[PDB]
């Protein structure tokens, strides 16, 4: 694409916005940047030559633009941005910019949960094959920072927000891993509107990898000739459950005994299937892909054991930012004593009620905090405490911890009401676990 002489406006002064500022400057275009936040995190990091506007969207700048580059954190439905669309002004996001420049095949991964795990797995499969791979997107490394004419494969984690503003993606292989309620504060037409954003990932994809156990991951015209499936008991890629042993299978053929994996849990085994399906579609050698499944140790903040000491496991599952991911932590969870469960933060208008079925019995205690703390405590008031902050919750629960207990941060919420990012929330939990979980 060519942006020469164009009036370019970037919305968002976070990680994405800063990456877009650098992208345009490097091609001889000086953009202007705005953010509705009064003091956005990227303000101090912005080059001094770049005009900025904070505290609102600037309608003079938007209506004057030739191109609006929207960070995923601003809604297209924002009245100012919607007005610009009505006027026919082109609106794209960083992923669109990336797709216009990328010169290697793209594997693209979305879904309500499991995205970073599958994304990282496909990256590891590529590395094991000796492929120069770039791994980025919603996982936390802005996609534009990956651009390299020597890159041989890109693996992108994509959010529904990024997909809304992307039109030029033609993935070699794309998946929606699952669709469960999230981001309802951004989707006033509910679950199907959210799903519709994710379904954009399949447009012009060479191969679509769908979840046989989740009908919402299928295109609305249904599965077509492009469409490879994974699942538990059914699918092209599926599991074989016999004698306390689990295997990954592809069309009836065993490919991996999951005892060789470092990850565990059924959802991680289906994550492995999806990763393998994507890698196969991208043409990566099967042998090295299977090897990568056995070397991968997991990601920080994803059911991460940060301390196992004095008979207590302290688990940082800070990446459980919606109900589906906390459900994945709780479903079939084994705890010898009491589960001390930390819930709270920005609930994004979620219905928390599906969690209630996991919170029965005499061995569960809830410690609820942050913006939507009260809504979480309401799941089962008789076993719940509410505090303002996670630290207060941790200091309240710690004296009650007994050998055999588990302390689990799996908050079912976003972190931005109180934290810089979910990593900061996880790191603060780990620091506090180390303090409070030792004599
Ligand atoms: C909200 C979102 O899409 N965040 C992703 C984004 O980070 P970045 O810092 O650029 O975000 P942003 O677009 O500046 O938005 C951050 C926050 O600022 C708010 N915001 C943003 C712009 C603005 O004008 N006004 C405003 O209030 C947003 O509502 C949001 O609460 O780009 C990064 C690189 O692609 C991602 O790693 C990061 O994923 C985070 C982990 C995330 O929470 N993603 C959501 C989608 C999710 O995983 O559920
Ligand atoms: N297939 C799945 N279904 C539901 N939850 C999952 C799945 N895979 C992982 N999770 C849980 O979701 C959270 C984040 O998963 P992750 O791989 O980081 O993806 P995402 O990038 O979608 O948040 C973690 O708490 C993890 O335990």
């Amino acid at each position: 694409a060519d942006y020469q002489g164009k009036n370019v406006v970037i919305i968002g002064l976070g990680l994405t916005g800063l990456s877009c500022v650098d992208f345009f400057l490097a091609r001889g275009v000086t953009p202007r940047v705005m953010d509705t936040r009064m003091t956005p995190p990227g303000l101090d990091k912005l080059p001094e030559a770049v005009e900025r506007h904070t505290g609102s969207l600037n309608d003079e700048w938007l209506m004057a633009a030739d191109l609006i580059v929207a960070s995923p954190g601003i809604a297209l439905a924002h009245p100012s941005l919607s007005a610009a669309a009505d006027a026919g002004i082109e609106i794209v996001g960083d992923i669109e910019l990336f797709c216009r420049e990328a010169q290697a095949p793209i594997v693209a991964i979305t879904g309500s949960n499991g995205k970073s795990t599958v994304t990282t797995l496909v990256g590891e499969m590529a590395k094991a094959a000796g492929v120069n791979v770039g791994v980025g997107g919603n996982i936390g490394l802005p996609a534009l920072m990956l651009l390299d004419d020597e890159c041989e494969l890109y693996v992108l984690e994509l959010s529904s927000f990024q997909l809304e503003t992307t039109s030029s993606l033609q993935a070699v292989a794309a998946t929606i891993l699952n669709v469960t309620e999230d981001h309802m504060d951004r989707y006033p037409f509910g679950l199907q509107q959210y799903r519709a954003a994710k379904l954009r990932i399949y447009e012009n994809a060479k191969v679509c990898v769908v979840n046989a156990d989740d009908a919402l991951t299928m295109p609305i015209r249904g599965a077509d000739e492009r469409c490879v499936s994974f699942g538990v008991n059914m699918g092209d890629y599926h599991l074989n459950h016999q004698q306390g042993e689990t295997w990954l299978r592809v069309k009836g053929e065993k490919v991996l005994n999951v005892k060789e994996m470092k990850l565990s849990g059924q959802h991680n085994y289906t994550n492995a299937l999806a990763a393998l399906a994507l890698a196969d579609a991208a043409g990566l050698p099967r042998a090295s892909s299977l090897k990568a499944l056995t070397t991968f140790t997991g990601l920080p903040h994803r059911f991460e054991v940060v301390l196992e000491h004095n008979g207590v496991r302290w688990i940082n599952d800070s990446k459980a930012t919606n109900v589906g991911s906390t459900e994945a932590a709780l479903n079939g969870l084994h705890v010898d004593g009491t589960l001390h469960l930390l819930l709270g933060g920005d609930g994004k208008s979620a219905d928390f009620s599906p969690l209630a079925r996991y919170l029965n019995g005499d061995n569960v205690r809830l410690y609820c905090f942050g913006r939507d703390g009260a809504q979480l405590a309401a799941l089962r008031p008789e076993v719940a405490e509410q505090t303002e902050t996670m630290e207060q919750a941790m200091r309240l629960l710690a004296p009650r911890v007994q050998p055999g207990d588990m302390v689990l941060l799996s908050p079912a919420c976003a972190s931005l009401d109180q934290f810089k990012n979910f990593e900061q929330r996880g790191n603060e939990f780990a620091r506090l676990a180390k303090e409070l979980g030792s004599h």
